DNA sequence: TATGCAACTGTGGCCGTGGTC
DNA sequence: GACCACGGCCAC
């Protein structure tokens, strides 16, 4: 299989490198013949003689057109002949593309900003990660000597651990008497030993957890201090640390550096993304955490270094196990998109949409539209109407069915052929007309995007059918993550239409999808209520909760299935309402905030404070206990006792101050805020000390006893001292606990006074 | 800023916070 | 006290 591609330059000429693993052997294929190019549409074919003469310069070098070729293509499905302009080196294209666009005989130019090594995959029809080849994988981790107030990596790496199918080991330069610990003389020999291990094992994949942003950079600084050629690359190169906007990423040439952290952070919703928390969530088994401050004391004192080495060994071990489970999911994405796992595992959904479209366009002989210029961008800043959200019938409900459209917006796109190559296209026999916004879509031929979505949705549904019939709970969870990844990808084709930077931008298509969605969901609601005597309790965009008031569970379930048969026969094309579940009880607080309990006692909560990372633990804990008392038991009196226990304890300062921390992310430079909330107030004070606040910095603060603005008396929790600071019990009662639970316990007649 | 030097699919909604009047 | 923009996070 193909692992990756890049290109280097030799004597001015590009050379594509294809990193392969075939029949158990690593290979680099060199392609010295593939040429960069872009396309020009000319006012007349005679003008090619001038265009071929155009020259530019780049750093001393004269840039010329190498050769040209007339080709017949389509643009949004309409046939057109263009000239394919070939050049000697990819960097010729930026240097000359504008001088060609500006030539008076050139109408427009296309496909002039495509990364060369990825262009190569598309045009050659090559897909990374195909085949039955078994890849060799190795995970690693490091333990470091940390002291507060030091520059990054000023202290040495203490241990390097690594794990694979054969087991896990730790390399260190202090004597530790564990069987899996290899002792060497110095930090330098440790690093060199690890380098030797990687070269001997020769893994196809190197697995880290946040190695993109810590492990490799730490190793780099140390290797700069120590004079080490850290030649992990299969071509003898060192890890390449690249900046991609606000964070970094690391390549090891000839291998795939698989950093789990961006994958997990995108797939699993967790309050914290420690390795321990991620391991427990996936496997159900605990992992002890040894903190940076314990690591340093153990090393300086020499006492209890076994515990550090075990912790280091386990980091590698679980990093490996996690990588074993998540690499196959990302490898499927890599094949679906047609790009390397390194890139696919680190990209936003929209970037994957566009790489997929660019490949499908190439296969269909469709020119890509260009990205917008600054003027076109500014023209694309208007919004448009989205999904319909019904105000809920607040309160407790019983015997509730949840019905929900399968992949609604993609299904609309498929059914109504919604696409920029079919919008208001004149001369067709057949059109579908979007409600409210009126855009007309030709139905006589499949639009480009509509014709691609069907295979995605069909693949998702297969994964789902397998997932629901899977006994192993871990394999089922991984199948869930996989079918969810395709759901988000397919919906991102819709969002792409309304995405200002998209090539296949189509705001008319975007708002037609949403308009059809609004029409379908409201039609389904009117139908189930009028023809089946259901009451719709709550509805959001394409699904709703309903019951038959007075009816038992058996009856509600029977009639719901009858409705589905009826309504799915009326719906067109790919549109399908699905039975998503039954809930014996449910509590609806507001739009987007509710909780339901299934017939097995499992509670699911949406939007409520329990699921919010920026509410205090004590508030979330209390609300969770309340909802369990209400929905699982029938004990409203117990729910209130819980609340009073909490307000009493908080008053008596019996609640552990750790449950009172508020976490809120900084999203911009501190100068760009217009209002200063508590987390910005704390962040500005930390900046004044020189701490360095960035977008993505999380402020974890606690509110101290006082009366004025909350940000005036808010401190970071790492500065809290119970011997000096009293937390603001009245604030956590009146501003965290009571608000979250009172919104539920109103429905039973409980005022705030009845709970404190 | 990646031989990918700008910045990461879309809209709807709650609600504490700190302003205004 | 009534009201309102902001901001962060969340549900689709
Ligand atoms: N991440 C998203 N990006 C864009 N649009 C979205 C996103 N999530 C939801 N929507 C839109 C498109 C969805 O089709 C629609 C309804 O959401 P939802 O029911 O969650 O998903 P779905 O109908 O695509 O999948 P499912 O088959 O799991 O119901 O709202
Ligand atoms: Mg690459
Ligand atoms: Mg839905
Ligand atoms: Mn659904
Ligand atoms: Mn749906
Ligand atoms: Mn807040
Ligand atoms: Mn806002």
């Amino acid at each position: 299989m193909i692992l990756d591609t890049d290109y280097i330059t030799e004597d001015g000429k590009p050379v594509i490198r294809i990193f392969k693993k075939e029949n158990g052997e690593f290979k680099i294929e060199y392609d010295r013949t593939f040429e960069p190019y872009f396309y020009a549409l000319l006012k007349d074919d005679s003008a090619i003689e001038e265009v071929k003469k155009i020259t530019a310069e780049r750093h001393g070098t004269v840039v010329t057109v190498k050769r040209v070729e007339k080709v017949q293509k389509k643009f949004l499905g309409r046939p057109v002949e263009v000239w394919k302009l070939y050049f000697t080196h990819p960097q010729d294209v930026p240097a000359i593309r504008d001088k060609i666009r500006e030539h008076p005989a050139v109408i427009d130019i296309y496909e002039y900003d495509i990364p060369f090594a990825k262009r190569y995959l598309i045009d050659k029809g090559l897909v990374p990660m195909e085949g039955d080849e078994e890849l060799k994988m190795l995970a690693f981790a490091i333990a470091t000597l940390y002291h507060e107030g030091e520059e990054f990596a000023e202290g040495p790496i203490l241990m390097i651990s690594y794990a694979d199918e054969e087991g896990a080991r730790v390399i260190t330069w202090k004597n530790v008497d564990l069987p899996y610990v290899d002792v060497v003389s110095t930090e330098r020999e440790m690093i060199k030993r690890f380098l030797r291990v990687v070269k001997e094992k020769d893994p196809d994949v190197l697995i880290t957890y946040n190695g993109d942003n810590f492990d490799f950079a730490y190793l780099k600084k140390r290797c700069e201090k120590l004079g080490i050629n850290f030649a992990l690359g299969r071509d003898g190169s060192e890890p390449k640390i690249q900046r991609m906007g606000d964070r970094f990423a690391v390549e090891v040439k000839g291998r795939i550096h698989f950093d789990l952290y961006p994958v997990i952070r995108r797939t699993i919703n967790l309050p914290t993304y420690t390795l321990e928390a991620v391991y427990e969530a996936v496997f159900g088994q605990p992992k002890e955490k040894v903190y940076a401050e314990e690591i340093t004391t153990a090393w300086e004192t020499g006492e209890n270094l076994e515990r550090v080495a075990r912790y280091s060994m386990e980091d590698a071990k679980v990093t490996y196990e996690l990588g074993k489970e998540f690499l196959p999911m990302e490898a499927q994405l890599s094949r679906l998109i047609g790009q390397s796992l390194w890139d696919v595992s680190r990209s936003s959904t929209g970037n994957l949409v566009e790489w997929f479209l660019l490949r499908k366009a190439y296969e269909r002989n469709e020119l890509a539209p260009n990205k917008p210029d600054e003027k076109e961008l500014a023209r694309r800043r208007q919004s448009y109407e989205g999904g319909y959200v019904k105000e809920p019938e607040r309160g407790l409900w019983e015997n509730i069915v949840y019905l929900d459209f399968r992949s609604l917006y993609p299904s609309i796109i498929i059914t109504h052929n919604v696409s920029p190559d079919t919008l208001n296209r004149e001369g067709c026999k057949e059109y579908d007309v979007a409600p409210q916004v009126g855009h007309r879509f030709c139905k006589d031929f499949p639009g480009f995007i509509p014709s691609l979505l069907g295979d995605l949705l069909e693949e998702r549904q297969k994964i789902k059918k397998k997932m629901k019939a899977t006994i192993d709970p871990i394999e089922r969870k991984l199948l869930d993550y996989r079918q969810r990844a395709i759901k988000i990808l397919a919906n991102s084709y819709y969002g792409y239409y309304g995405y200002a930077r998209a090539r296949w931008y189509c705001k008319e298509c975007a708002e037609s999808v949403t308009a059809w969605g609004r029409e379908y969901i409201t039609m389904t609601i009117k139908e189930i209520e009028e023809k089946y005597g259901f009451k719709v309790i709550y509805s959001d965009t394409d699904g709703f909760f309903a019951t038959i008031p007075g009816a038992d569970a058996e009856t509600v379930k029977k009639k719901a299935m009858e409705f589905l048969k009826y309504i799915n026969a009326k719906l067109p094309g790919a549109l399908e309402l699905e039975y998503e579940g039954f809930y014996k009880r449910g509590f609806f607080v507001t739009k987007k905030k509710y909780a339901v309990i299934d017939e097995e006692g499992k509670i699911t909560t949406r939007g409520l404070e329990i699921v919010r990372r920026d509410w205090s633990e004590i508030a979330k804990e209390t609300q969770a206990r309340v909802l369990e008392a209400l929905l699982k038991d029938g004990d409203v009196e117990k729910a209130v006792r819980i609340v009073k226990e909490v307000t009493e304890k908080l008053s008596k300062y019996e609640v552990p101050p750790e449950k009172l921390v508020i976490h809120e992310q900084i999203t911009r430079d501190l100068k760009d805020y217009k209002a200063t909330g508590p987390h910005v107030a704390v962040a500005k004070r930390l900046a004044a000390r020189g701490v360095k606040i960035r977008p993505g910095t999380v402020i974890s603060y606690i509110v101290l006893k006082g009366s004025g603005r909350i940000g005036d008396r808010a401190i970071p929790f790492d500065e809290f001292d119970p011997t000096k600071h009293k937390y603001d019990a009245e604030y956590y009662i009146e501003n965290q606990v009571l608000p979250a639970v009172e919104r539920i316990l109103r429905a039973f007649g409980y005022r705030k006074e009845d709970l404190r």
